[PDB]
């Protein structure tokens, strides 16, 4: 795992994966329990933290930047799909804050 890809499993995942409103965002969105109808019409790309971490431990990107936009296809679903205001949404853009400190703090290419 390159440098930059190691950072991201075990800086950032780790640190998402710890945030109090990340539960909802560990696994993927039932949405028949959930009761969100229209979710997998409306929703291209479902993403996950948890099918970004099997991605991390089974090397599948080639980049840093292919999870990263991983990461950041999560939020925009969680956006497109939701109201705003909703309490989905608004526990997203706090862990979205955390996500691009993180990628800040991340060492250079
Ligand atoms: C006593 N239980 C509370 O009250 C909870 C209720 C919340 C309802 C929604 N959930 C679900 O899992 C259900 C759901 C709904 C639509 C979804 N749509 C998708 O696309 C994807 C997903 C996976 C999805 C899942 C999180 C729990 N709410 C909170 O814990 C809470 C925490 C922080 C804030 C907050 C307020 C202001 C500013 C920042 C944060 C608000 N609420």
């Amino acid at each position: 795992l390159t440098n930059q890809l190691q950072y991201l499993q075990k800086v950032v995942l780790k640190d998402l994966w710890k945030h109090s409103f990340s539960w909802p965002f560990q696994r993927p969105v039932d949405a028949v329990k959930l009761q969100l109808p229209d979710y997998y019409t409306i929703i291209k790309n479902p993403m996950d933290l948890n099918t970004i971490k099997k991605r991390l431990e089974n090397k599948y990107y080639a980049k840093a930047s292919e999870c990263i936009e991983d990461f950041n296809t999560m939020f925009s679903n969680c956006y497109l799909y939701n109201k705003p205001g909703d309490d989905i949404v608004l526990m997203a853009q706090a862990l979205e804050k955390l996500f691009m400190q993180k990628l800040s703090q991340m060492p250079q290419e």
